[PDB]
């Protein structure tokens, strides 16, 4: 599945965590409230962040402060609230790593309570 995809919240409802593991991008899970949910091997590999470990904090206050904005967290709480989170940008990641250049691409899961971050290099 491609970054991007227009239908990739329907291809990645159908996958473990080996597979989504397996991905070209970074794809992180969230709750409405910014918890994490899902973290992949991919988006370790930009961040340097275990994936094992950063399961349960929360995104925005803890795990990626630079996101805390109305360009990111803004996004990401109007899409919460709307109910049709679907959004791309890009952004630079850069606490507690090298600074990073990324596209983002926020989407709502099927299922109950999750939303996406997608993330790829630039
Ligand atoms: C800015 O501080 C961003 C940091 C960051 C973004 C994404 C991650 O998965 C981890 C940290």
């Amino acid at each position: 599945v491609a970054f991007g995809s227009e239908d990739i919240e329907n291809t990645l409802a159908k996958m473990d965590d080996g597979q989504l593991d397996g991905l070209a991008f970074g794809a992180i899970q969230l709750d409405g409230d910014g918890n994490i949910l899902q973290y992949n091997a991919a988006q370790g590999d930009i961040t340097g962040r275990d994936p094992k470990q950063v399961i349960g904090k929360n995104f925005f206050k803890d795990v990626a402060p630079c996101t805390d904005s109305p360009e990111f967290y803004g996004k990401f709480k109007e899409g919460v609230a709307s109910g049709n989170l679907n959004t791309m940008f890009e952004y630079t990641f850069d606490y507690q790593m090298t600074p990073t250049k990324v596209k983002v691409h926020m989407k709502k899961a099927l299922s109950g309570d999750s939303y996406w971050v997608f993330v790829k290099r630039v």
